[PDB]
């Protein structure tokens, strides 16, 4: 099976790419696996595959850390992400995001039901498993539980059957047969849960599939529109119908090659302690436990020699930056274009801890609008900050055509030199805020409202007659023939490879 | 003579350090020298010494580019600056700034007058030189003149004789015997000029010395207090009295080992076209010429085989970042401490194009103040933004003790995650603004007023009971013994030098 359609094949791809380290000696799921993974993510090293996890029994489980993190080289920086999508390992961020957006104006390709698959190789009923006996990692030393779920896909369906959502949301072990996790507005898992709560008749049928097709886990991390079934979006993206097998204990459908599947229910009535967890913005607040959603597990099915993917998330750079930020930025780019705004590109700078998105403006189109900074900032912020795709983003930075938004140094340059604090900004206090950012949930104001800003780093003439500067850099402040002469004589004079 | 006391010795030091490239083939001062220098600064390469400048005649002149720019290695990143100050080449930024501040609570050591020095080896009277015939560089292709003066020291004295100021301010050739340059408030050259204008009797006696003692050019770039003679500050810093020789045509005193000295007057009545120039924030606005101050040159004296230092300034990283930003930050640190504010460290992040300063707070002392963010932000901004040391800085970022302000990634992290836009900020509109920032002088508001902000990246409990988080990083979210085990087994497992 291709790497983008089968997690086991993806792990082989990373090996073949010399982007894997197999660790075959015993590693402790209590902190050690995650510490190694953390170090990998902070240094852009090879992904670790822990083949000998202390406490693995009956095939459950190995761990792959850092599945969507960065490679050291510039040339294949995003290669792990490219390997989720059948793209060359040298693919640019633009190419990755374009691939993720490509299904937005294609007909869905619905999934195909098959009778069995590798995820059915082994099973454990409700008398045979105990989630407290599995080698579930403690990811950070102050976490409030062992977070089994950092890179699996939750599957829930609307009561009427018309929408099946796939998404990533964290969850930790509560007891032998329950998890607790985050289920918060405006996320689709929460929207669907609310539908079942209003019906009031039963708990939500649920499955959680770990080690799903890589193309599926990418869509699971993207805020595609309300009501859109991720399986059909992924089908269209990849040009192939995904093969799914029915759960044993409910009528949901899981990817046939899933490494591990939990089947059960998401309660419409019960909660339990959840968190704290070392989160995407780089912090944990020890002791901050709150009630979360409660999941009951009725059955486990799994592949022979099952592998659990794990995100050891926190400070830069891991899946919470590469996937959450970039994929939200992609959706925001599309949203802006569909609202007739002249945005060509969007990216969430890693330097901003993916709390900013830089929006590149087609300034020719902006000039034709015959508008002003105040008006344009308000328009952009109204579109983005009132939409779910803008949920995680607290600062939008508008930049002109000279800025590559995929280059954080250039975004930072433009922000710092082109946006006058206060005057060139519009604050938004009556929008949904993202409580996970420390200055929100642990800050001075309402955890769930406000704290957003549009920062206009367009210069005044970009609205009127055109750019009126040249950069004071090698590229722009010297003629072509001189630049080339300098380059050609560089090593000859005495001064100091792309792949590396 | 020691490197910090003699520019010729400094050039030898850079050679000896393998931090110089001597270029002995012909190089054009029209753009080529500056393009090479620009490339050096953008790549942290070795400083270029142009020994064969097209148009050099009678000893005037060679050029040294990038005298205060960065080295590639992390271990000796700031070594060129260290070589200005007799510090080891591995000195930290903290150590460099502490050296620059050290004379602030020492008695001055006044200069010593000597009868002659190397700067008197050659002379040209007012019938013998023509500034349009010298190999003065065109630094950026759209500059409005040939900027002879990018790394020399202007010398002017108050009418009453009590204060002699040394400072860097740009100047370009106007005609055979005049320069035009920037002379703007609140700079000391401007303050002294205003004194002479109010007296109304004569033009200002002036000298401009190029290739001065390196320790002197550092103080020339620092906003030490009003009324303080830089020569005595440098004397105290270095522990030695600087040796100065009298000008021939006026009674000012110049460093004895100056490479090149211009003697003349700064007009109290005349102006001429000045600029545009590719400036510190990374921009030039072609055609934006304005009237500047006008200097008359009456005499040139110079060393045999004189060397002119040159800053090819613009985008990161050059002397306008390493010296202007860092030295302003140093002075701001001291100013805050002298106003009883609990600031331990200050730095202007390069990522901010040195328009921000991050202020590290001793949060134990802050807690004892029993204050709030609003109150503290207002206090800090009032102190800094109403002082000349704060002139160039538009955003102050307050951070707690866990943040190393000399590390831009950590400042950016703290700003992005701990300061809620709007609520955790105070805007200052009734302060002097820095017009050279594009969003000021070429922006939507007054060029000379406002546009400043204090951004509080202190978390709420930092004011009350203490930090209440741990970072989700390798350092903080794993115990010591596990961290060490991981490090010790890193290469063994299969994962990947300080000097490199
Ligand atoms: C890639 C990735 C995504 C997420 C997370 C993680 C990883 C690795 C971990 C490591 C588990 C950290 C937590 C931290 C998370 C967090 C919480 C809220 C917002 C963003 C992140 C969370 C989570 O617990 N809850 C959540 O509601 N969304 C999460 N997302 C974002 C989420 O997958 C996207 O938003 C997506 O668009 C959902 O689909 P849909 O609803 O549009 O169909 N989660
Ligand atoms: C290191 C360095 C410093 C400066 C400059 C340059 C270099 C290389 C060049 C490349 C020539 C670019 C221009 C761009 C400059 C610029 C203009 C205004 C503010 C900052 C920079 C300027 C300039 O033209 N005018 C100016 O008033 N101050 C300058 N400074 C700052 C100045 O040396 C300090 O502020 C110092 O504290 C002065 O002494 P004092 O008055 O306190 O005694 N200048
Ligand atoms: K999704
Ligand atoms: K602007
Ligand atoms: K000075
Ligand atoms: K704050
Ligand atoms: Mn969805
Ligand atoms: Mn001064």
């Amino acid at each position: 099976q291709p790497a983008h359609l089968c997690f086991r094949s993806f792990v082989e791809a990373l090996k073949v790419d010399n982007d894997l380290v197999e660790i075959n000696t015993p590693i402790d799921p209590n902190l050690e696996a995650a510490a190694i993974t953390r170090r990998v993510c902070e240094t852009n090293d090879k992904a670790p595959l822990f083949n000998n996890l202390i406490g693995m029994k009956n095939g459950l489980f190995r761990i792959l850390g850092a599945p969507g993190s960065l490679r050291k080289s510039s040339a294949d920086r995003y290669g792990r992400l490219a390997r989720h999508l059948a793209l060359p390992p040298t693919a640019s961020m633009r190419e990755i995001l374009d691939k993720m957006l490509s299904a937005s104006d294609m007909p869905p390709i619905p999934p195909t039901i098959v009778p069995t698959g590798p995820c059915k190789e082994n099973s454990l009923d409700d008398s045979e498993f105990d989630l407290t006996e599995l080698p579930v990692p403690l990811i950070h030393k102050s976490d409030g539980g062992k977070y089994i779920q950092t890179y699996g896909m939750h599957i829930v369906q609307s009561p009427d059957g018309t929408w099946t959502n796939w998404s990533i949301a964290r969850a930790m072990v509560h007891d032998k047969n329950h998890l607790t996790g985050l289920v918060i507005p405006p996320q689709h898992i929460w929207q669907i849960h609310q539908m079942w709560k209003k019906e009031g008749r039963s708990d939500v049928p649920w499955a959680l599939a770990f080690g799903v097709p890589p193309a599926a886990i990418m869509a699971s991390s993207m805020p595609i529109p309300d009501g859109v079934t991720e399986a059909g979006y992924v089908g269209a993206m990849t040009g192939s119908s995904l093969e799914l097998v029915k759960c044993d204990t409910n009528d949901l459908y899981v990817p046939a090659t899933s490494e591990i599947v939990l089947e059960g229910t998401l309660s419409i009535s019960e909660t339990g302690p959840e968190g704290p967890f070392g989160e995407m913005h780089g912090y944990i607040f020890p002791g901050d436990t709150h009630l979360g959603a409660k999941y009951k597990v009725n059955r486990i099915t799994y592949r022979n020699n099952a592998i659990m993917p794990m995100s050891s998330c926190g400070r830069l750079t891991d899946e919470t930056h590469t996937m959450i930020g970039s994929l939200a930025a992609a959706e925001i780019r599309k949203l802006c274009q569909q609202n007739d705004l002249p945005i060509t590109d969007a990216f969430a700078p890693f330097e901003s801890q993916v709390t900013w998105v830089a929006l590149r403006v087609d300034t020719e189109k902006l000039r034709a609008m015959k508008t002003t900074s105040e008006g344009f900032r308000k328009r952009v912020g109204d579109v983005v900050f009132n939409h779910k795709a803008g949920y995680t983003i607290h600062r939008l930075v508008l930049v002109g055509d000279d800025i590559d938004v995929y280059e954080g140094k250039d975004v930072l340059w433009a922000f710092s030199t082109r946006c006058r604090p206060g005057m060139d900004e519009t604050l938004f206090e009556d929008v949904r805020g993202f409580p996970l950012i420390p200055y929100m949930g642990h800050g001075n104001g309402p955890a769930h409202r406000g704290g957003k800003v549009v920062s206009d780093a367009l210069m005044p003439t970009e609205y009127t007659t055109g750019r009126n500067w040249e950069a004071a850099d090698f590229n722009q402040s010297y003629p072509e023939d001189l630049k080339q002469k300098v380059l050609d004589n560089w090593t000859k004079m005495g001064f100091s490879h792309h792949h590396h």
